[PDB]
RNA sequence: CGCGCG
RNA sequence: CGCGCG
């Protein structure tokens, strides 16, 4: 997915173990934070992505 | 607004209670809007909340 | 406030 | 699936 790619393209650029918020995502990629999310979520659920589950959660390159 | 749920889960009867989907369809409004009102109506000790899923709403009982 | 929700 | 979220 182009979403998908530019996702982990952003989480690769900061550099191993380095962690994002969706909020700073969204900013940062000039898209929803709802979209965001939603990819997110299904990255981590293929294993793509690990979610530190926290208020906001942390994602990093799993 | 708060006054249009306020008599329909008045009209529902004594002791009824029913969904925000089920507000939603009845009084043509999106769930969205429905759901604001409910909660707010609650904190304000108008609404009954109970628990479980989906959450039912319902006149308060007062004092 | 965690929200991804269709 | 509980979602009300500004
Ligand atoms: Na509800
Ligand atoms: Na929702
Ligand atoms: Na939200």
């Amino acid at each position: 997915s182009h979403m998908e790619q530019r996702i982990l393209k952003f989480l690769e650029e900061l550099g191993e173990g380095k962690a994002t918020t969706a909020h700073d995502l969204s900013g940062k990629l000039g898209t929803p934070k709802k979209e965001i999310n939603r990819v997110l979520y299904s990255l981590a659920k293929k294993g793509k992505l690990q979610k530190e589950a926290g208020t906001p959660p942390l994602w990093k390159i799993a």
